């Protein structure tokens, strides 16, 4: 009787977090996509990434909330049936802060500049998504951008990856052989936030910079199960697929 | 064939600009009242104003705007049909500078701050809108002292800072008399009358009118204008309430008899 509505574009990042929760949260919600396959310039999802500074929302009865962290927060706030998994520990538990820490930490990283630096400047990627006309395109309608910015915020990503590298780490010394997710048994927001991140570094071309093939192997272990979790593929199994509009 | 989607709160003071926009550019707009007659408490529209921090929105294709003002000016950029009213000057224009001045100063106007000082000191109120007991029901030996001490001065300091954001209201309201004012001089006094920044009606018109309208709702009206008291901005006052768009509008928000 009282829906959840959720106006959202497919291929934002932020959007996907919102999903994510929505999924393993279990919730039924009623979700349209408002982007188009073409733009008024006939150009795809994969050349509109930030094309605007707009969020996603949420309407649920009397409650209209914007943005994927309050949204998100809403969400944990407001489905306390005792069948909706948690994606927090309490505000009281000891866990509260190391959760809290990840997700503030991996939430502060600028994705909106490892895209734009993706197009503008490729040769800082490897196997990059996106295909290379579109860096020719954005670089003719020109003729903050720099390489060393670019260059900057990829090192300071780097000092962010190794301390997930190394929580990581602690979780597998404690565990046997049920293994653990970043911060403990449960997934947590502190993993949509790592995942959802992990596969848009992906699509951009700056994954194999930051592991695979022998670097941060507890980070490659864990990107490749998060692939294999059937909310995190039946939500976004397809968002990096440039031939699905 | 592309629609516009409003999702609002029709007692929401912010829901009101963006719904009085929408009507002066003559748009048509698919309007999601989603507030409920009756809250989980049995309480009616008049005792949650301003229940939580949450802002309408606008879908308009791929679009997606939160906050009045943000709708208001991306209403005011996308739809630029000739037929289309304008509320704005364009940027170029020499009235531009004007109407920008008076929507920010009105804008800036803590409507929500004058909303709770209306219901914890109605003392400072004359002619409040909102029933007595709404009043009562927010207000709802040893450590006693303590916490009638502690009390005391939160209360000492919300009245400070309400009589302060009042005196701070009257000095906005003397820039606009005086500004109302100059539009009288200005105009013969037969005939049709200019709004506040000029002849067209605009974004600072829609604020002020849409503040005034709230002020009189609880009550802030009559130590700000009335029996002589800045008589530019009662005949203003007097003369949006019949403009058309506003009555078709806005005519019922102020009426606690209607749900
Ligand atoms: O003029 C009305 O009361 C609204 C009628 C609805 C149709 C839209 C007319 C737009 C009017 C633009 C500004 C004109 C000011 C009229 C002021 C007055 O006559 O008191």
């Amino acid at each position: 009787e009282v829906k959840l509505i959720l106006y959202h574009w497919t291929h934002s990042f932020s959007s996907q977090k919102v999903r994510l929760v929505i999924a393993e949260k279990a919730l039924k919600c009623e979700e349209h996509d408002v982007s188009l396959p073409l733009s008024e310039h006939n150009e795809p999802w994969f050349m509109r990434l930030n094309s605007t500074g707009e969020v996603p929302v949420l309407i649920h009865g009397e409650n209209i909330i914007c943005e994927a962290t309050q949204i998100i927060d809403y969400l944990e706030q407001t489905f306390l049936d005792e069948r909706t998994p948690r994606l927090m520990p309490d505000k009281e538990s000891m866990y509260y802060p190391r959760v809290q820490h990840y997700r503030e930490l991996l939430d502060s990283l600028p994705m909106d500049a490892y895209t734009h630096g993706c197009i503008l400047h490729p040769e800082l990627t490897v196997d990059s998504m996106i295909p290379a006309y579109a860096t020719t395109r954005i670089r003719s309608q020109i003729g903050h951008d720099n390489v060393k910015y670019l260059k900057k915020i990829l090192d300071e990503l780097e000092k962010v990856l190794d301390q997930v590298e190394t929580e990581l780490q602690r979780r597998n010394e404690e565990t046997p052989e049920q293994q653990p997710w970043l911060c403990g048994e449960s997934f947590t927001l502190a993993d949509v936030s790592l995942a959802v991140t992990l596969h848009r570094l992906k699509f951009l071309g700056f994954a194999r910079r930051n592991w695979g093939n022998g670097k941060r192997p507890n980070l490659e272990t864990y990107y490749e199960r998060v692939l294999k979790r059937k909310t995190f593929n039946k939500v976004l199994g397809h968002v990096n697929n440039i031939l699905i509009s």
